[PDB]
């Protein structure tokens, strides 16, 4: 009988799945697989994760700035006393791998930013906040419901409970690797993740092919699905300054890839081998690789192609160009190459591989072209794209925003702020206000300054220790005190902020009796 | 063969232990077991932990600051990015049992001030930050290295190695509890380690009988001798603000005990139960508690036994009450209550135990007069002592100072500069500048302010994410670029200060080839 | 209008917990404290904890045995691959601290069962099997769900998720530190805890106020109440053993103190205390503590003041006797001593102070009558009752039982299966086959074997590495292989088992598109 029993439940869980599949959450998301096929990875066990909950505030807080053309900016929190200051004041709080990689590896080793840290680091960070979220919450709560209604009026009431966002890397890893980095993350109170185009353990980007990271995303989207969380997932995409590539693999990736148009030289490699094998120092090898690029004289296929008409006592070029360039909009190289000639007459020489890295990777060609291409591809299995900028740089902006935009009018953008530009010296006082309410209307809904916190805190430091060092209680009383009361920061009442009254009351509620 | 091969061995590693004890290091400590014993829990294969050097930079720096009459300071390090800073400045770093009560729970769940957390925590707050020590050590040597010797004049060299010291608590738990969290703290390079003198889990303080903590001292120093590191221990005793101990047992803690007088009362106990049978809410209970103790008369049996005195038609007082002060000096209850009579005539009522409380705790009479009394118990057995002060107080302190340094002149001590204190609206300017100068010449060779990063924190996150909600990019540059750069922050050059060129070299070394 | 819209929901927070409160579950739970309290400790966001749902099954499966009249057994599990197999034939899991202890220190450093590893140790250990067996849960449900329902009749239905047990110890620390503990049970997947009267530290067991211990069930129940969980609480006792208590504090722990009688010999402390001044090497100081309690001639008051009657020319003893021993049932000690007068006619002597140990404590008479005493009070906080027991003794079991449903004859009792007895050489095959029915029906709901697996375990490593080492492949095979297979060992099938499918077909659903 159990069978009967136990098959109805499949199949009734199965309608729940689709139902909520239904959500005005979902109404741009593309799910490549079924409840069906959900429902099946789950057991009997229900398990409701409470950063659900979270991603629910998001998602709202969210939609509403499209709509209203504003933003909702942050910063990277490094600690919970940094989370509890943010919360009176900013709706989101971000964490950021660079900063975890100098302040938080779980095997206490520190490490420029690369992600051979383990794993759970972030998602730990986020534990990190989480849990004093929640406890800053019940303190706060307590006290208030401790009382007289006629009086709360005045006691305070911070929302802590801002959700977090945080840095998933590339996946850390292959498809499995992903599933289980997206578990931990819901585990412990993230509302939103994001996840990068660049190859795992390669830091001049080296990327990686549209279809892999399309596939990232999916996988982010699987477990959410299987833990039934609203998370939200966000794309980044490193074409902007990206240099290489993993595979020639991908269609769309064609257009990007920079080949070899002197078929007199050898490949790099057996020239950078032997010289590896006879000799050449270190340099030697860099100088053979700079002159050896220098006269391989590379470009895009579409270039060379059209190079090559320029050249030809052929009449008509525009004509020709367009056609060739017409025709060929979105089709693999292989192809384009076909065309070519039939447009041209003759072979063009295009050799992408001859190019290749020591590791064996592909000269690409980055940029806002690159980003928006991609971007567009990955727009559909994401919540926001992110195209990671170098340098704030409005029109770069719009354009993006703008390139975005075409193909899908309703996307939702997040920006990363200059924390190396000199904004002080790089641009008029206005332009410094305003700078965020302003991409905030190309709908670029949340922004953050990734190495705010570490700043804002070494900044501190070094002030704080020198004087210190230099007229002793005194610096304290002066750079720390005055200002901590002038300026009424919760933490001044040292033991009521720890939770005081909190743990008091608690015991009196047992001891009671 | 191995058996003489095997004994030989261990009285060779006995030899070595005691020729060890031999050392300067030592000529105050008094050990209450044998190298003999020490050697026998030893094991076959010896580690040599790296602490132990910064355990011998410490002795070192703290022994010329007697000798010399300064003192070095510091405050607690929450973090790496801090520890980085201070030590352009500062010669020893703190980690506080407060801050990572509220920061560091190896848990994730934050707290007031109790050690309700996890042994480890404050053991992993010194990994934490040492290893970004050894790691901000490599990045700057390699830089150096890399560098002509004819320019290197000009490069940084920041000495990132200073001494940390811990807070243990309590010992968190019974004698192997104790020597367990010494294991762990000489594991993660601690330099020194404190214990204090009141019982666990109790937070008004209930201190321990002057015995069990002079065992928990000897226990962390039976392990440092185990492990072979020369590890500072540091006393600290919360006599000043004590106000109950556990039991009457320790013979040196009878003068502070304090009895009830009025043999017409009953005891509290069974008043405080039968309310709780009948009746009697909460505060009820509270109420009879605050009448029965104000009746009760309670004093310190020698005040008891003098009131007596005074109040006898009994002539010759003077005579009378030296007699019994001095007779008695060091004595047990049991016994002055002999000499008492014996001098006054009749017998004196004193009653200790109608008094204690619901848990069953003693009332004890705390102040400088206890903590120089438990100090110099102390003394033997302690590398530094700590009275922990609620006020900065420089009578309190020259009184204690001078009340160790009659039994032991040579004594280091170690002071905490209040947090709490209003030092800008408390004291002259001049009265702040010198005020560690000055305990310093007390012998004060250690001193920090506690909560320091945890403020200086606070502070500026407050200040910036305001800011910053208010005039987005501007705050940033405005509050933390021009100074950062204005005041030449490490920081400020993001990736290099991460540890760059290092990694960057690294895979040049390897990939070189 | 936040105001009346916030107190509402306090208000409406408050009777639901109540009308939860009103539970079956609750049926013979008593709470010293109210809704309004609990609900003021909590936050604004409810977390759901899914241990509740195991929680739940452990209720249910215990109230059928009890009015059946049955038990259900288990051991304590070590690891993932064995919470496996244990799952196909028993009930529950059981998870020990003396295990742990030997196997899963947080901190990796090993000792005899003594909680002086850190808090989380065992939580964790909980999580460790928690996640693993809703890990075997998918991975079954997986496989049915891609099974043809005309034939999963075939395929296996293990239940993973059978409800745990863990050791909460003493409650490692004071009353904060037990909440946190709880919480932390709670959070890991634990179906119920359980604590002991033993004090934290002191390893003849040194107990602990019957208060104190009433405190910590209570402070279990106040968090499950907060996390909103129905978390089983079990009460251990350890007075069969005990040999020590900490303070004469509590009114019930008074029959059973053990006092002196000469009013002719010093107390210990200064004696034994001399010593230590004056020489005495170690012995010496154990000799004198053995003839100095040889002669104090010790009993419990009752005794002693019975003793006086039986040597009295007084006529009539038994009606003495009885009168004082009637009379006094329930009394405080300073009570009796006044009833024993009145009655006998002299001040029987009787000094619990002079017996008190080096670290202050006192004489206590361990014992079933101790057990039931404290066990019978401790029974309306709690959901079963253990009275932890050195050797199987039916009968010792029996008046235990018996003892304890006097007061309470709806108690549900717990009981430890001796590891150490010699089970085959010491009781009857037909007696070693029932023993357990047979106590069931005394209402030993829930029974295990502490060390089962370390046992287990060991002795399957020592059988298999000794013959591997001399007959090598052969070994594997005789003794490992034919069984497994022969036997049909999960295991047997390598990959499957560790989860094959269910990863490739996850793929295949991502990837699949």
């Amino acid at each position: 009988s159990y069978i009967e029993e136990e098959d109805q439940r499949y199949w009734d869980e199965v309608a729940a799945v689709k139902n909520w599949w239904k959500d005005s959450r979902w109404r741009y998301t593309k799910r490549p697989f079924t409840a069906e096929q959900i429902v099946a990875k789950r057991g009997n066990l229900k398990i409701e994760y409470p950063s659900n909950v979270q991603a629910k505030k998001l998602w709202g807080i969210l939609e509403r700035n499209f709509k209203n053309k504003e933003a909702s900016f942050t910063y990277g929190c490094l600690d919970p006393t940094m989370v509890t200051q943010m919360a009176k004041y900013l709706d989101t709080v971000y964490v950021s791998g660079w900063q975890s990689s100098s302040t938080a590896s779980s095997t206490d080793e520190p490490s420029p930013d690369l992600a051979d840290y383990p794993m759970n680091t972030v998602p730990n960070k986020v534990n990190h906040l989480w849990m004093a979220q929640l406890f800053h919450d019940r303190k706060q709560r307590e006290e208030r419901m401790t009382t007289p209604k006629d009086q709360r009026h005045k006691v305070a009431n911070v929302d802590y409970l801002r959700p977090i966002i945080a840095d998933a890397d590339t996946g850390h890893g292959g498809l499995t690797a992903v599933m289980k980095l997206t578990k931990l993350f819901v585990e412990r109170g993230a509302a939103g993740i994001h996840i990068e185009d660049q190859a795992p353990g390669t830091k001049g980007k080296v990327l990686v092919p549209i279809s892999e990271h399309i596939n990232r995303l999916v996988a982010i989207r699987a477990q959410a699905d299987i833990m039934g969380t609203d998370l939200l997932a966000i794309a980044r995409t490193d074409s902007e300054a990206a240099t290489l590539i993993t595979s020639t693999i991908d269609h769309r990736d064609h257009p990007f890839i920079i080949g070899s148009t002197n078929p007199d030289i050898q490949p790099l490699n057996d020239l950078m081998v032997m010289a590896e094998q006879a000799g050449k120092n270190g340099a030697e090898l860099q100088a053979i690789e700079d002159e050896w690029l220098a006269k391989a004289g590379l470009k895009l296929f579409n270039d060379a192609v059209v190079d090559a008409i320029n050249n030809s006592p052929l009449p008509n070029k525009k004509a020709a160009i367009e056609k060739y360039l017409t025709q060929s909009k979105g089709k693999s190289n292989l192809e384009a190459r076909a065309i070519a000639k039939e447009i041209a007459g003759t072979d063009i020489y295009f050799d992408w591989e001859a190019p290749r890295t020591r590791e064996g990777y592909y000269r690409y060609q980055g940029g806002t072209q690159c980003a928006i291409n991609r971007a567009v591809a990955y727009a559909p299995f994401a919540d926001l794209i992110w195209m990671e900028s170098k340098l704030p740089d409005y029109k770069q902006a719009k354009e993006f925003a703008d390139g975005v935009h075409a193909v899908w009018p309703e996307q939702k953008l997040a920006y990363n702020l200059s924390p190396s530009f000199n904004w002080k010296k790089a641009m008029p006082r206005d332009e410094q206000e305003t700078y965020i309410k302003r991409l905030g209307a190309l709908g670029y809904a949340w922004q953050f300054i990734t190495l705010a916190g570490l700043h804002t805190t070494a900044l501190i430091s070094d002030t704080f220790a020198k004087a210190y060092a230099k007229q002793g209680m005194r610096a304290y009383g002066e750079l720390v005190q005055e200002p901590e009361m002038a300026n009424g920061v919760d933490v001044v009442t040292h033991q009521k902020w720890s939770g005081a009254n909190y743990v008091d009351n608690m015991l009196k509620m047992i001891t009671g009796g």
